[PDB]
């Protein structure tokens, strides 16, 4: 309803994609943000790997392979090209396989040529800055299409003074992308700042900003299970 | 003896509370700091989890299943709420479980409230600051009653210049809680600095300071077990 | 050929030394960089661990244990010792045990005494700072001997203007160590700014900037396995 909540792919890099697909049924997600050189798996044959040199045939077999699982390939990324050649192969593998959204790295004297693309192929842009911090984002992105805003990420939820969606200020509704990294159960946390289950405030606080875009979750898949993490995905999900 | 060693639960948020304790009596600790949210588990109904909201009844029997494996229920932390009512409810239930420290990450603004209830309840306070610093919590603490303390990151030991035992300066004395966090066997880590066995100088240098609080640990339980943990635990303990 | 590729027994040291060494055979490496207090192991007496302390025999024993594997005893660090006996024994520990390195981590004072230690054991010495970065280690080593290098840390591989690599500059030929933390398979990463496999174009970097010291590598032991890190190994140590 409100936003999406969909999985990152790097959850389960020690997998093939299409395994890591299989993954994302049983935790009953929607959505996914795919890292590159992940090995495709079958039926795709050993040794081809995502990236944007995939052949129209292989191209097809992917979006098929999403779409029989119920999972929309709304997102690659994270993308820090040097070149504007790979970023142009980007955008235009993005556009292919179907993706709305990349989720990018760049120097701010790329953003030009960045925004170039994405009103070509259409393709929204979320900003990840390198992990000052606040106004650099709002300045480089003031003034620019629509299509470009930001990843936000969501580190360690929740500690008093350091709420990461409190600091969206000017630019809410510009935030594309929020990133969980090392979701746990809950959201629990060894510091915590809630007198709710943390994830429950988290949900709460979306539903106030109203944020609409792409929640992409990333776990420890060794040192979690899919029931844990489908206790979080539960709030996440049934909110919206 | 000289200084306590306790667990953090943390170290176990895969599992239930109870769980969790049978853990801490198979290291051979008797003293534990818990994080909120981890659910209890039997003979707590299921879903019932850690929170300052438990009924007299609950808080009575989780005082009774401390007590029954020769644990004290020492600390709560870290806490790091944004409202009064909160931080009010956490140092009552702190008090109703029969803890004597917590450890809590606030605003400076919020200092002068939370020593209100640190007298209200004579519960000790290690502050716990944001992961300029040293200087900070000195100034902050100056003049404040003596249950208003620091909780101390002990970081990765040992490296020359970068000793954050030697960092307690003026405020050794006030400094309550030691964080080790990741501990390994013997202390040993991919950097070193002492001749001798890392976790024998750590204590050294503890029994140099007259350290008397409480070595609160966490370590990652998916890549150490308890035998490893034992070997660190023989010398943080029998020293004592 | 052009460099060296080793070990960082820390990727083992839930391990005995020995047990490490075995690994490494099954890796397919010739080289190692040693932490102390890892407990040695059979043939080694139960409770003797890797220090400067070792008697002759054991040093003889230790060399022996390293020579019928294969595996060069290349490196020991990180040290970061406080004192100028601690310096002493460890250099001349790394000169008895036959190592052509040593990673250190000193503060600036130390930098005198330890370059007569390496003058007088012929031993080379990468120096690791504590993780204005770039431009110390460029002024402090300007004019020392030829043996004091750097040991660089290889971050998160590759990220647009960050590349650690091109940060050589001026001192590109006193790079003696690289560090790859956290060796994923092809290192693939949630982050990636290469068009090809970011290990093939690691490896092509390494050897546009003609680096011919020695890859340390590092790598998460209980989530990845051997027969993937042979698939980054076989591109780090083919092209040489």
């Amino acid at each position: 309803a409100d936003w999406k909540v969909g999985i990152q792919t790097w959850t389960f890099h020690n997998l093939t994609l299409m395994e890591t697909l299989d993954k994302t049924q049983q935790l009953g997600m929607g959505y996914a943000e795919a890292f590159f050189f992940q090995e495709l798996g079958a039926p795709f044959p050993k040794e081809t790997y995502l990236n944007y040199d995939l052949s129209d045939d292989n191209c097809a077999l992917l979006r098929h392979e999403f779409k029989i699982r119920g999972i929309k390939p709304i997102a690659f990324g994270v993308a820090s090209y040097g070149t504007n050649e790979e970023w142009d192969k980007f955008f235009a593998f993005a556009h292919k396989i179907g993706a709305h959204i990349v989720t990018v790295e760049p120097e701010l004297n790329q953003l030009d040529y960045i925004e170039s693309l994405a009103k070509k192929y259409d393709m929204e842009v979320a900003i990840h800055n390198h992990p000052a911090s606040a106004e650099v984002v709002e300045k480089a992105l003031k003034g620019r299409s629509p299509l470009m805003g930001v990843c936000a990420d969501i580190g360690h939820w929740k500690r008093v003074g350091e709420d990461p969606l409190k600091n969206l200020q000017k630019l809410s509704g510009r935030i594309k992308v929020a990133h969980l990294k090392d979701l746990t159960d809950k959201m629990e946390d060894a510091t915590w700042g809630t007198g709710i289950l943390p994830v429950k405030a988290f949900v709460n606080e979306l539903k106030r900003q109203h944020f609409n875009g792409l929640i992409s979750i990333e776990y420890d898949d060794f040192k979690s299970d899919i029931q844990e993490i489908r206790n979080s995905l539960e709030f996440l999900q049934k909110c919206s």
